[PDB]
């Protein structure tokens, strides 16, 4: 029993984390096959970051200007190339501890595990969510840049995120592994507006099914609701609108608990309108939106990776 | 910036997790040097668990009755021995991926990372705390037993906990690596009483310093308090009594934020007496007691392991 916020195991990602230094600037990079990926702002000074021209800045650098060190071994750089906002540094040796892997661009609402790294060595791991406004609420100090977010299926590491920058608001932003930003953000140090955030409705529901499965059931109501009615309430509490695809995805959980989705939607609406009234759910006094329906399922059936 | 509930990296522990099977019963074991550690209830049937005599049950088994498989490779067992509630199975091969390590018996209040495993392969990792009544609030399904909790300092893995059983109350219990239970619990399937729990005062304070460090400051008050006065309030809200050792441990945080401990104790007392009043702190509507003062420090200075 029990319900925790769990991350994937970090073994396979740990053996790919290298330290990249170019001039003074040092940040983390990801060594797969014979290539190293890092944020392209490793060629900038603190001053450059105000308004960089990345083309012109790169024209100055040569292969020997990029130092890459894995533990104690030093890689030698043979080529270098710029794809969107990441740099791809070709090296002479292929990584012996390279796992099977893909690169994937996720959607808002999806969750993933972040391995937090300073100077190419690992600090810690945590689970988190791509918000609806494409930010994330991390824990990232100076030097953290180039830490990666990933998922594990079976034995295949799916890299979804690379950390680039902190916003003035205290929140985080970044790219996929081909160098494209999630959201409107750019790698210039200027004031940038994240839109209004919303709560991820489909995930709050997933978490309610987890509470029932674990024995916490006080929020269950006699009443019931329709989709369109439920969505009118949601909207005024800045919740994400619920579609049929979302109901469909909640099916397995509705079956094993025998509580129809719309009956759960009615339970939620009351919580929105009356608050929790000083009770708790899975030990939280707020409504948690950072487990997907696949997360809850996996946590409850105990899937395992290898 | 940011503050997450973070676990240590799991790489080094993952390469020690084996599957132990004895008769029908399969559970997880830990392969270091030439020895495998597992829960001694791997020699029990579901029926035995009601009132087992572990001596007599073991006298029946021989080396060849214990099957140990790491991935695809099979170990051969040369000896077997029972120390308190764990079994030590001597094998012919030493583990090539054995990290430097110790075994440590922690104290209530300490935190640690759990690697959750079914059938010798890893599922996920999370941070948690030894409660004052020596239980823990995990996420553990059937088959989980023999999962380990650990800390990492520098490059040295310190194993502190092995999972044995779930209590009827929905909470978890277990042993150190020499086989001694934390708390009053025994490995018999019977009803067992955990005492009254308390909130870990020193840790709530640590977490308040983390909120100030991150910019959340509304709970700061003009007032102030004494130790003895603060402890009279605490007690009636079932908080752990604060000693001078606890103040001493909070020193570094008091310095860098320039808020004296007793001033923080006064802030807390008001929260106890007036609630949070529908505000949040680091995004929580409750008072969090699962970061130590060493945790917060480490998270805020970005220490790293290697
Ligand atoms: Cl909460």
């Amino acid at each position: 029993s029990g319900f925790r916020k769990m991350a994937f195991p970090s073994g396979k990602v740990e053996g790919c984390m290298v330290q990249v230094t170019c001039g003074t600037t040092t940040l983390n990079g990801l060594w797969l096959d014979d290539v190293v990926y890092c944020p392209r702002h490793v060629i900038c000074t603190s001053e450059d970051m105000l308004n960089p021209n990345y083309e012109d800045l790169l024209i100055r650098k040569s292969n020997h200007n990029f130092l890459v060190q894995a533990g104690n071994v030093q890689l030698r750089v043979i080529g270098h190339s710029m794809q969107n906002c990441v740099l791809k540094l070709k090296v002479d040796t292929a990584n012996p501890k390279t796992p099977k892997y893909k690169f994937v661009r996720i959607q808002p609402g999806q969750t993933f595990s972040v391995l937090a790294c300073y100077n190419g060595s690992p600090s810690g791991v945590y689970q988190c969510a791509m918000r609806p406004n494409f930010t994330i609420k991390g824990s990232f100090l100076n030097g953290s840049c180039g830490s990666v977010g990933f998922n594990i299926d079976y034995d295949c590491v799916s890299f979804c995120y690379m950390h680039h920058m902190e916003l003035p608001t205290g929140v985080h932003a970044g790219t996929d592994l081909e160098g494209n930003f999630y959201g409107p953000f750019v790698d210039r140090q200027t004031a940038q507006a994240a839109g209004t955030d919303t709560t991820i409705t489909v995930n709050v529901l997933a978490w309610l099914y987890a509470a029932v499965i674990n024995g916490d059931r006080w929020f269950l109501n006699r009443f019931t609701t329709t989709l369109n009615d439920f969505n009118l309430v949601a909207m005024k509490y800045n919740y994400e609108p619920l579609t049929q695809d979302h109901v469909d995805i909640l099916g397995p959980l509705s079956a094993q608990t025998g509580i129809a989705v719309l009956d759960m939607c009615a339970s939620l609406k009351e919580l929105l309108q009356n608050g929790m009234n000083g009770r708790t759910i899975l030990g939280s006094a707020l409504l948690e939106d950072e487990f997907t329906p696949f997360d809850v399922v996996r946590q409850c059936s105990g899937v395992t990776f290898q």
